[PDB]
């Protein structure tokens, strides 16, 4: 019943632009909407977010989570592994490396989604939501070697899986960080499922 | 150690700038970046709300209350939690009962309420509260539940069993074309790996 009728640019840079979107809303009148794409996609998506689970025996079962400074954010923040997907590249195959580029850990798949939207009311980005377990009593896990790209400034934090939620509040309130919407959401269901 | 010089103006819609963001990397080192911002922000924790919102109902599993709704952003269908702007002066929770009530119909009970949590922190600063809602759905209030949608709001709700919440989403992602938002897949994933 809706659907685009076109799209005008307002400004493209190197890395994203904005648009304004005209379409038909469901009793046919024609509306506009101010809408923000990237640039880069070309792909099942832009990027993937590495749900990993760093899996030690006699150990608790930990989230591996990154902080970084965002640029948008004015701050840091508080986030899954991610990054965007190669041109080329399969969304499995760009979580591995994320994965790897970030934390250090070499996982294996367990599971990924669909493309997914981030947000959905501003933009068009969307990612692959990629499951990971981490046997971290591997020896290629023992001292997990990171191999940033360009500009990368990655702290690794793991957090009990179990208590997910509690400690993302506890680094909020001390750290003064951004916890990221998809790491909370999971961090909530943890605590809401059954 | 990293933080922001400079916040240069590129673009300012009616609802959305670009902006050149300046920034010292940790090696001391002068960066830029694209930034993306919404003009509506003004002494709002956040940007918005997103809700969770649980109907419980006696001898009923536990359902999670989705919206389905045409994104012009993404060109095409997008199933939700519900959610919305904070006006200016209102508070998340209040725009958390609020948004539920006209997207849905549901007159929800506040449970929980997140810290700010960013959207898309390497692409905006778009944050929202997440809040957790119960809704007694044995109320009279919430038997036949009218949404009271606004100017240009067309929304349908999509209660889903809490139980079985990934595969329902999965289901419907495979009968048409429509995206299943970043947030509510983590939420459905948790639900399964708790
Ligand atoms: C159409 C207006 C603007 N708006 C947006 O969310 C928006 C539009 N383009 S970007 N963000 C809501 C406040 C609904 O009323
Ligand atoms: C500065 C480059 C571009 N980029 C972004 O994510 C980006 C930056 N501003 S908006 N999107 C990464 C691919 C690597 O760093
Ligand atoms: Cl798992
Ligand atoms: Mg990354
Ligand atoms: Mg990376
Ligand atoms: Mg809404
Ligand atoms: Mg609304």
């Amino acid at each position: 019943k809706q659907y685009i009728i076109s799209e005008e640019l307002i400004s493209e840079g190197k890395w994203v632009k904005l648009e304004k979107t005209t379409y038909m809303d469901p009793t046919g009148k024609t509306r506009t909407w101010e809408s923000v794409k990237r640039t880069t996609r070309k792909q099942t998506a832009d990027g993937v977010a590495v749900i990993p689970v760093l899996q030690r025996t006699l150990h608790y079962e930990c989230i591996v989570l990154v902080k970084q400074f965002r640029p948008p954010m004015g701050g840091y923040c508080i986030e899954f592994p991610a990054g965007l997907i190669d041109d080329g590249e399969t969304p499995e195959a760009a979580a591995l490396r994320e994965l790897e580029e970030e934390t250090g850990y070499k996982g294996d798949i367990a599971e990924c989604s669909p493309a997914v939207c981030m947000d959905p009311g501003l933009s068009n980005c969307t990612i692959h939501i990629v499951t990971v377990t981490i046997n971290g009593d591997d020896a290629e896990n023992a001292r997990p070697k990171p191999k940033p790209g360009d500009g990368e400034f990655v702290e690794v934090i793991s957090l009990p899986k179990n208590d997910l939620l509690q400690r993302l509040d506890a680094l909020v309130a001390e750290e003064h960080l951004t916890v990221d919407a998809r790491v909370y959401s999971y961090a909530l269901a943890l605590k809401h499922a059954n």
